């Protein structure tokens, strides 16, 4: 029932994401010189370095807020892809499946801890 445990669990999951080859396109903000129409399509850019910096600054209150920003990385990739068969988008689908498999217990434990605090 530790209300604070989610933070270190999210730091460890971000470390695993950075080691995976499938994160390479998503580690830093999308390069606008490479993709000059990116901001005509994508209203709110997001990347894993931004997520980690937000966490380490103490600017997430819950793992739900971190989970919203990570899902935005994947939805932006889907909106920018010319094909569902693209390389970068296919890396995004494997990395999304890995993320969802590991964040499920972080969310469940946090929400259980809050309910116990309010019992
Ligand atoms: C082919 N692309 C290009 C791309 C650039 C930046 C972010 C996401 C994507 N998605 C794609 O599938």
């Amino acid at each position: 029932y530790d209300i604070q445990a989610w933070k270190k669990q999210c730091e460890e999951l971000l470390n695993l994401i950075f080691q995976c080859e499938d994160s390479e396109p998503f580690r830093q903000p999308v390069d606008l010189l490479e993709y000059p129409d990116y901001r005509d399509i994508i209203d709110t850019p997001m990347d894993f370095a931004t997520v980690r910096e937000t966490l380490e600054a103490g600017n997430y209150e819950s793992p739900m807020e971190l989970c919203k920003d990570v899902r935005l990385i994947f939805s932006n990739s889907k909106a920018y892809t010319p094909s569902k068969r693209s390389r970068i988008y296919s890396m995004s689908l494997r990395l999304s499946a890995f993320f969802e498999e590991h964040i499920s217990s972080v969310l469940s434990d946090y929400k259980s801890a809050l309910r116990f605090h309010k019992r």
